[PDB]
């Protein structure tokens, strides 16, 4: 039992970071294969990023521009180009212990584990969810740039994010593997901001079943409600919206506990409007939105990653 | 910005774990150059661990008794003994992916990165503290034992923890890597039980420095306190006094922040007589107490490992 913010082992990931420098900028790079991905922004200099013109800006550079350590291992780039947001830089090494990976780009609500990166040396491994206003609430100091997040499923690495930025409000916005950005956000130096979020309610159940599993039920009641008028309640209080899906997606948690999914909501109905009058769950006194269905299956079942 | 819990990169770990079978049992051990240390509890059968007696035990058993799977690659055991707790099962190969280390036992108050294991297979990474009375909160299924605590310093892993047993309060406890547990705990299924906890008042206070280094300042005053009157008010409430030691170690957070270590404990009081006010404190309604001054530094600042 227990319940805790878990991260995907990074080991295989740790393999494939590597530090990139051009000109005065350095940040961290993606080494899959013989190519290395990192944002573009690298090739831009202070007065640049003001309103940068990126084409023009990397026909102005060669390969030789680009340097790429990989440990204490420097490696020839032989290439260069842009996708969207990212560049590939094409090495003549390719990276021996590049695992067998996907880029894949996730949904807001989901999860992933973020291996931050200083100088292309893992600093920490953390999960985080995509917000509804794709930010992420990460943990980023300069030179985070081109840490990437992603999950693994069996052997298989699937990246989804790749960090870019830092919005005012101190949340993080980036792109995915493709080079193209979650959300309304640009590789410039702009007043872009956040936008306003939402709580993720199929998560926030998910969560009250993990409480449930592991033995907090003060905050079950006999009460039940319809879809509707749950839907109803989670719109005044700024969470998303419920849908049959989201449902479905709890139909095992829902069985292996013995509680009805619209019986949870009715809790979380009543948690929303009476607070939790100074108890708390699974160790905390909010309601927590960042663990899907899936990521309470794995810790409250136990699957492993090989 | 930001701050999260954040484990260190396990992938000098996961290089060590291995699968362990002895009967019908399978747990993991931690494979460095030739051994092999897993619990030993292994060698004991469900009517063994009621009142069990490891000596008599492991003289009944022979090398060929003990299975060694390090992925899908047999690894005969050529030796084995007992040093307390744990079981050194000397087999035919060394790690090749030994990584420098240590065996150190930690005080509690301090943190480290668990990197959850079922059947030699690394499941998922996070960040514990040991609790004053010596058990971690952790998250642990059937299969987890023998998973290890570590912490990493620059390129050195040390090990500080092996996982044994659950205790019914669903808190963990287990031995340093030498085979000694953690606190009034053993290897035995009697009625143990965990013992009454405080909360580590330096690290509540190191986490209020993340904080305003982070932005959130509401809860700062320009009261003071001196050290006497504040640790009659840790007392109070269940918090461990605080020390010359811990005001000189919180120095560095101080100095940053400008604000004086007894100024903060001020904040502290307030806090723990007044509530929070439906406020939160770093995406928290709870008073955080398992970031240590070390682990604020570091995310707060940002070094990595190698
Ligand atoms: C990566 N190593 C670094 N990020 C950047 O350098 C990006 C990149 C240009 C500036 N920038 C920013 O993150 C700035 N933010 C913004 O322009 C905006 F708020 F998002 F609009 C800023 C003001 C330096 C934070 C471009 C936007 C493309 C990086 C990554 N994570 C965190 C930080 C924190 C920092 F203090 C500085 C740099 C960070
Ligand atoms: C490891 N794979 C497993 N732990 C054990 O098998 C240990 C070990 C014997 C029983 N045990 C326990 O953890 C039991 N707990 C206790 O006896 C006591 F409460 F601590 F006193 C119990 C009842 C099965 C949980 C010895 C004590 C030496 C392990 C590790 N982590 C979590 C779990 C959770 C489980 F449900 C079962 C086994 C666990």
């Amino acid at each position: 039992s227990g319940f805790r913010k878990m991260a995907f082992p990074s080991g295989k990931v740790e393999g494939c970071m590597v530090q990139v420098t051009c000109g005065t900028t350095t940040l961290n790079g993606l080494w899959l294969d013989d190519v290395v991905y990192c944002p573009r922004h690298v090739i831009c200099t202070s007065e640049d990023m003001l309103n940068p013109n990126y084409e023009d800006l990397l026909i102005r550079k060669s390969n030789h521009n680009f340097l790429v350590q990989a440990g204490n291992v420097q490696l020839r780039v032989i290439g260069h180009s842009m996708q969207n947001c990212v560049l590939k830089l094409k090495v003549d090494t390719a990276n021996p212990k590049t695992p067998k990976y996907k880029f894949v780009r996730i949904q807001p609500g989901q999860t992933f584990s973020v291996l931050a990166c200083y100088n292309g040396s893992p600093s920490g491994v953390y999960q985080c969810a995509m917000r509804p206003n794709f930010t992420i609430k990460g943990s980023f100091l300069n030179g985070s740039c081109g840490s990437v997040g992603f999950n693994i499923d069996y052997d298989c690495v699937s990246f989804c994010y790749m960090h870019h930025m830092e919005l005012p409000t101190g949340v993080h916005a980036g792109t995915d593997l493709e080079g193209n950005f979650y959300g309304p956000f640009v590789d410039r130096q702009t007043a872009q901001a956040a936008g306003t979020d939402t709580t993720i309610t199929v998560n926030v159940l998910a969560w009250l079943y993990a409480a449930v599993i592991n033995g907090d039920r003060w905050f079950l009641n006999r009460f039940t409600t319809t879809l509707n008028d749950f839907n109803l309640v989670a719109m005044k209080y700024n969470y998303e919206p419920l849908t049959q899906d989201h449902v479905d997606i709890l139909g095992p948690l829902s069985a292996q506990t013995g509680i009805a999914v619209l019986d949870m909501c009715a809790s979380l109905k009543e948690l929303l409007q009476n607070g939790m009058n100074g108890r708390t769950i699974l160790g905390s006194a909010l309601l927590e939105d960042e663990f899907t269905p899936f990521d309470v299956v794995r810790q409250c079942s136990g699957v492993t990653f090989q």
